[PDB]
């Protein structure tokens, strides 16, 4: 259905597109971003389609792409990630058609959605304002060139968050992802923040770190 949105009180001069995690909807994150909303920023939380998930023996659940395993050597749904990223590209392009330029748009997500937002930002030619990647990883690591990506977003700013007690997406997945991100874009704009005791969820301190990151890269007027 239609994405869960936190409308800008005013006119929207910026936008945040946040992608939920596996099995979720956009409603919960939309409500979370309502608590850190800035009156000139529209917040968009799309809903992943219900689809079979291989690791659950194809029980159908909301998922941006198929998951085969949790190990860093598990085969990844290459065509699904790529096609899902193309859907997010279209979601960014329509916000531009409606008024908000892409360089006024932050793309982000949590876990599977955070993986998708990272892949999308690093492979699209639309210039984005930044990335907020929570408790996630870089999908299709080895498909990336061996140096900087170059192109639109080679200087994109990435705030990446992770809980140090995550049992599902281990903390070392995020830190290694941040190591890869530092070789893919300008490392002076890549921030890795860890939250002690936090598992595979979010905390208010992280939500306020996220707002501080959004408010600086997307200030008014
Ligand atoms: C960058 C190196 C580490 C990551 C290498 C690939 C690991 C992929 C496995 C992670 C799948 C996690 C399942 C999603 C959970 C959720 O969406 O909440």
């Amino acid at each position: 259905p239609l994405p869960a949105i936190v409308p800008a009180a005013r006119k929207a001069t910026a936008a945040v597109i946040f992608l939920h995690g596996l099995g979720d909807t956009g409603h919960g994150w939309a409500e979370a971003f309502a608590g850190i909303r800035s009156s000139h920023i529209k917040y968009i939380c799309p809903h992943a389609p219900v689809r079979p998930v291989t690791l659950n023996m194809n029980v159908a659940m909301p998922s941006w792409f198929d998951i085969i395993g949790l190990s860093p050597d598990s085969q990844e749904d290459e065509s699904g990630i790529k096609q899902a990223a193309e859907n997010i590209k279209a979601l960014i392009d329509q916000e531009v058609k409606n008024g908000i330029p892409s360089n006024r748009i932050i793309l982000g997500g949590f876990a599977q959605g955070g993986a998708l937002s990272l892949y999308t930002a690093l492979t699209t030619q639309q210039k984005l304002a930044g990335v907020t990647a929570l408790s996630c990883w870089l999908p299709l690591r080895a498909s990336f060139p061996q140096g900087p990506i170059g192109g639109a977003n080679r200087d994109i700013s990435i705030l990446q968050c992770h809980g140090d007690c995550d049992p599902l997406v281990p903390l070392m997945f995020g830190s290694l992802t941040v190591e890869k991100l530092k070789t893919l874009v300008n490392p002076a704009n890549v921030t890795f923040k860890t939250y002690e005791g936090m598992m595979h969820s979010s905390c208010q301190q992280e939500m306020m770190d996220v707002k501080q990151f959004i408010d600086k890269l997307l200030p008014p007027i």
